[PDB]
């Protein structure tokens, strides 16, 4: 039957709804709903820049999602598969019906959260458009009806699954498209339209009622969904409220959540890219619908340095073809493809900033493309709000790029607890050199599990699974990174510190010697007593490709392509080299590969400062004859200076700084 609430939700006075209003007022609910269907079938009043219905295509992966949903309710959920090889989702079927509370045995909270995003609906819509097969719309209608009936909105605010703001906002963005994909089907009945529209208004009203209380990315996603609902479905009585609330929150949050160095406050590259996308897409949405006045004239200004962040966080192997990862994976952030960076991220940045020759180069040179524009120079790039420092000798695949992390808690990232997107990893770094990332971050592997097993979650968060200094491999308790000094020149220098523990501060100085190799001078400062661990987590390889030189307090690589490194650590006290098996996860799917790691251990007494010198030397070919030594040449630790001497292949370097 036609749900009479459709006539309460919709403004029957909206231009174009004259036949709907006439039928409704004469008590002809069916013919009114039918007129409303014809209205949606023929309207030309709105434009969604995110959807094109000219020449719709479907990928193999999307086709699998569309088809799996048709048998045993195998509903696609990102990162969760019964059989990954065949992209087979878990079945949510129980006792012949749909169990909306289903979760596989080892699953984090992300299974339930994403199941309620209905991630197979858009694939079914595309499958419908491509095939013309009505089974796809019939499935959507049947399953979405079942969802509606069995997942009532809470009356008090969000829950953590079906009615968590990010689930609701995701559904809204999909549903504005699902209407356009499916509306011409004979199975898209006036009765169905009434239910679809009533439940759409339910989603959007909910988002107005409950602005996400902890801000961050979820609030931005919510605001974008509200702008989308209000702009693209203006026929609803509450649409103006949806749109105005959305654009208002976006105008506020583009200022609130992007720091003065261009970084999103949550300090995750992934979420940074995501919030910039939400802002960009709301701007394009407003522009396409004569609503640019809903946003400030300077709306995109914070996005300029934000796009520059992405440029500096893309490694040079992005410029060639390949299937490997091309970004750092610091904090809750993971792998990213060339195609996503090239044809989504940099595509949007170029569109926003058409005069940037640097972003043009990023977009065009990506994936072995024909380069237009040009890169920045090779100067160090310091992000002193998020705490990231980027050193490089170029932008070419043959170049070297070190990114150091030294993050700093803020109002949107106030915790280092297991559920935080910020890891307790101050001082850690990655190192790209001549096509190989020699120190890729351990990554995420899994999100948090309520009441559950968080072993894997904790494992990947561990400080010693990063490349830094810790005491007793215990996670630091405070992220308050401070940049102390930077110097340009033949040898570049960055010195920074973090008071990670109340009685032990880590100061790390990195000399980029002749912009060729690295010397790290690490100091554990304070009255803490115990074992200090300087940790290193190397690139993947066979046991023969990454080889511990335990007798020499370091490691070397022996890759057949001759692109190698050798690493050696020296110290102010006796040390022990302690290999361990590390791990790296590229996706948030619970999987990982092992890789070689180690710590350099020393006993620190209360009245001592732990001091290490580490040399990281890229070598073309065999590392067998590379010769490294180092020592302190000052009298010991002091607040205001440090001085070391390093010898590499018969050349001696004196490396000193004063604050």
């Amino acid at each position: 039957v036609v749900d009479p609430q459709v006539f309460e939700a919709i403004n029957l006075n909206y231009p174009g709804l004259e036949k709907v209003k006439e039928f409704y007022e004469a008590g002809e609910h069916y013919y009114a709903a039918n007129a409303l269907l014809e209205y949606y079938r023929t309207r030309t009043n709105v434009t969604n820049p995110n959807l094109s219905l000219i020449n719709v295509t479907i990928s193999e992966a999307e086709q699998a999602k569309a088809d799996y949903a048709l048998v045993d309710y195998r509903f696609h959920v990102n990162n969760f598969y019964e059989d990954k090889e065949t992209l087979k989702p878990y079945s949510v079927k129980q006792d012949g019906g749909i169990n909306w509370e289903y979760s596989p045995k080892d699953a984090s909270d992300e299974y339930q959260k994403q199941l309620h995003r209905h991630q197979w609906f858009i694939p079914q819509a595309k499958a419908y458009r491509v095939s013309g097969d009505e089974k796809y719309i019939q499935s959507w209608i049947e399953v979405y009806k079942n969802w509606i009936e069995n997942n009532p909105k809470p009356t008090t605010g969000p829950n953590t699954t079906s009615w968590w703001q990010l689930q609701v906002s995701t559904r809204i963005g999909d549903q504005v498209q699902l209407l356009e994909y499916f509306k011409n089907s004979v199975n898209f009945t006036p009765e169905w339209l009434s239910t679809f529209l009533v439940e759409f208004a339910e989603q959007a009203d909910f988002l107005v009622d409950y602005p996400y209380e902890s801000g961050g990315n979820i609030l931005i996603s919510q605001a974008n969904a509200l702008a989308t609902a209000g702009t693209l479905m203006p026929e609803f009585k509450n649409a103006e409220k949806w749109m105005n609330t959305g654009y208002q929150i976006l105008s506020e949050e583009v200022q609130n959540q992007i720091m003065s160095d261009g970084w999103h406050k949550e300090m995750s590259l992934h979420y940074h890219i995501g919030i910039v996308a939400d802002f960009y897409e709301a701007m394009k949405l407003a522009e396409a619908n004569q609503l640019s006045s809903k946003l400030p004239s300077d709306f995109t200004e914070p996005l300029r340095k934000a796009a520059e962040v992405v440029m500096y966080f893309t490694y040079p192997n992005y410029f060639i073809k390949g299937s490997d990862n091309v970004v750092p994976m610091f904090n809750d952030s993971w792998s990213r493809t060339r195609n996503v960076l090239k044809n989504t991220n940099f595509k949007q940045y170029v569109e926003m900033f058409p005069d940037s020759e640097e972003l043009k180069y990023m977009q065009t040179a990506g994936n072995g493309g024909t380069a237009q524009g040009r890169t920045p120079n090779n100067d160090m790039k310091l992000f002193d709000q998020a705490g990231y420092y980027v050193l490089r000798n170029g932008w070419t695949p043959a170049s070297t790029v070190m990114i150091l992390s030294n993050n700093k808690s803020n109002d949107a990232s106030n915790s280092l607890s297991a559920y935080s997107h910020n890891q307790p990893d101050n001082g850690t770094f990655e190192l790209y050199h001549n096509g190989r990332n020699f120190f890729p971050d351990s990554g995420v592997c899994t999100y948090y599990t309520s009441g559950g097993d968080n072993d894997l979650r904790y494992w990947f968060r561990g400080i010693d699974k990063h490349n830094t200094l810790s005491i007793g491999k215990q996670n630091i308790k405070k992220a308050a990174g401070k940049l102390l000094k930077s110097e340009e020149g033949a040898t570049e220098l960055v010195v920074f510190e973090n008071q990670g523990y109340d009685n032990l501060k880590h100061r790390r100085a990195v000399f980029y010697v002749n912009k060729k190799f690295f010397v790290l001078v690490d100091e554990g400062i304070g009255n803490a007593e115990g074992t200090i661990n300087l940790s290193f987590n190397l690139c993947e390889g066979t046991a023969s490709e990454v080889v511990m030189d335990t007798d020499k307090n370091g490691v070397h690589t022996a890759f057949s392509n001759n692109n190698n490194i050798i690493v050696r650590t020296f110290a102010n006290k006796a040390v022990t080299c302690s290999p361990f098996t590390g791990r790296i996860a590229y996706l948030v799917d619970g999987a990982y590969n092992t890789r070689q790691s180690y710590t350099i251990d020393m006993n620190k007494s209360a009245d001592e400062t732990a001091r290490y010198i580490t040399v990281i030397l890229p070598v073309n070919g065999s590392t067998d004859t590379s010769s490294i030594s180092a020592k302190f040449i000052d009298s010991g630790y002091s607040e205001n200076s440090a001085s070391v001497e390093v010898s590499v292949n018969g050349e001696t370097h004196t490396l000193s700084y004063t604050l």
